[PDB]
């Protein structure tokens, strides 16, 4: 039994994905500023070519003011040389006029012949602050307006921050059908649970220990239950998968071994589940770490719980996906979310940008 | 003489640019909806292809809400697979947040190594509507905000719709030095004028007789030199040339000919809709596309009206046709090899020779 209801019950694959590092993400030792792993166009898209020749099926985008790759930009760029991945990209609401938000988001699905899925965040602007109701009463319009896009003839939403009368979606129709590109997101304030019991496809939890996540996903199915929904689940977490524990242990150790700062005595919350990296502020707290064999048990007992969806990362992050890519994924069985779904279409749909007739 | 002063006054060269048809623009009949040309990225992007490989030193990509390409996804899709056009952006002031519109230039400027230039337009967002003043205002914020991006360590902005201080500007330094990329717009309203003569680089003028056309750079100069600024300036126009002057002007009776418009009815069944200068024809204004007219004729007069431009001080020459690819390979075979052609941020010292010292290229990364 799941700890919850999820929207994939008889799924058996995961959709086992990395991570692009499109923020300064990207190190040897944590802490530790490296040129040669700068979030340049050259390094990230090489992440990308590289955990799709390995067999990850997506990869987490993600958005935010630092030295590095605009999201959208670089899921554009990186439509040219990927043919396989999905791309997860980090969308911030109200960024970008909505409208225009729709009309990009249809430009890179067809870019993509629909390997697209969309991050949803709601964090504000760079050099602004808004407080915390208002940016999620802005993402419930922003997502309002981008499901009118996918499946109605017009847009007519009347809110606080936005206000359109029939305005056409012909210039915003994506590749995907049968309600578009899926939405996978987080978050754990009430107002973040209730976004994402609304709208979201995807729950995103970061790294806990398992009875918390478990709490997690009651939390959020509860918002999910009360709007006639249900979600599937996805996890946040850290790599170091080795041939032997002692090696993936003695790794972990390594990566914080220059950061020069002030959980068991080896910073273990749980049997597999590394804390230690928490020290570094990366924006991802912990890590699954142990052998080949442990971290498979790890994801069968949280595919147990209702997790069909893994976002991994390590350190250096090309270094990792080899690790993770030629060791775990041979022996994990993969799958596509947006094709489980059945939002890509087999032949090119009649959209305006595909096969549609134009007016 | 130049009819004014420009900013490139001994360059003999032109930037010779076309059109990547972004905005479900392309036709073979006017006014007849065509499966083959829609805006789709194959066939965009084989425009932009295609004219890279003719020659065509830059390329304008228009932004509007219209079935077609998102312009900046367009354009960093196209950093892939282009090496030596320029791309000409359209950007909406205010319809991205401008620090992140900032961080969006700056990928696409290392995506391109110094190949984007920017066409700042000041239009209402779709669904929306914002009053002139207002819409021009905020257009001042914006490139403001860009070119402190371009040339600061921090963003300090204190404005009627932004208010930035102490923002780094590390996640947004552009590729290009000396004040980053070149803007190229235009626009003829008071407001217009007074942004173009204030922050425009390459000042793009609409099709009009030339007479016209010198009248639109003195009242734009006269804004420019009251910032103590020169500006050069572009020419915005269709393109019909063939071998012969009766080729040319038999091929815009073709382009009109299925135009089922209220002129198109009374001849199936003229001051508005003719030649307004021997070469210069409005026909193509029924179709109500970007542009109102052509330059038509043999490539001899075709390349005699362009030194006529460039003698009067235009360096910038943005071109389209139809169909878009087609007229491509007329004037890029015809016409663009006997140019004299440049790249301005080249001219301009915007590209440097080697990868600059930016976060995003050969800078130190700090923590």
């Amino acid at each position: 039994m799941t700890v919850v209801p999820i929207t994939s019950p008889d799924l058996d694959a995961a959709e086992v994905s990395w991570f692009a590092a499109l923020c300064s993400d990207d190190y040897a030792y944590l802490g530790v500023p490296d040129d040669a792993l700068k979030s340049s166009f050259e390094h990230c898209s090489e992440i990308v070519t590289r955990a799709e020749t390995l067999g990850f099926r997506n990869i987490l985008c993600p958005s935010s003011y630092q030295v590095g790759q605009d999201t959208l930009s670089f899921v554009a760029a990186c439509s040219q040389i990927t043919e396989r991945i999905n791309l997860l990209a980090a969308i911030r609401c109200g960024e970008m006029q909505p409208i225009m938000l729709a009309r990009t988001v249809a430009t890179l699905d067809h870019m993509l012949k629909g390997r697209l899925t969309l991050n949803v965040i709601s964090s504000d602007f760079p050099g602004e602050v808004a407080d915390s109701a208002f940016r999620y009463r802005r993402s419930h319009e922003v997502v309002q307006i981008l499901r009118q896009a996918w499946t109605r003839d017009t847009i007519d939403h009347e809110g606080e921050v936005y206000n359109f009368k029939g305005v056409t979606t012909e210039p915003a129709r994506p590749y995907q059908q049968n309600g578009g590109p899926l939405l996978y997101f987080g978050g754990y304030s009430p107002d973040a649970l209730e976004l994402c019991g609304a709208q979201c496809d995807v729950y995103l939890m970061w790294p806990e220990p398992k009875e918390q996540i478990a709490e997690r996903m009651k939390a959020v199915h509860a918002r999910a239950e009360a709007h006639g929904r249900t979600l599937d689940y996805g996890l946040r977490v850290h790599m170091i998968v080795r041939d032997t524990e002692k090696e993936a242990r003695d790794y972990a150790e390594h990566l914080v071994s220059k950061l020069d700062d002030e959980a068991d005595k080896f910073g273990y919350v749980e049997r597999h589940l590394w804390t230690g990296i928490g020290r570094a502020r990366s924006g991802c707290g912990a890590a699954l770490v142990g052998s080949t064999d442990q971290v498979l048990s790890e994801i069968e007992a949280y595919k147990k719980m209702g997790v069909r969806a893994f976002i991994f990362s390590g350190y250096p992050h090309l270094d990792e996906a080899e690790h993770f890519g030629k060791k775990v994924l041979p022996q994990l069985k993969t799958c596509s979310l947006p094709h489980i779904y059945g939002r890509v279409p087999a032949d090119t749909p009649a959209t305006p940008l595909g096969a549609g007739r134009r007016h």
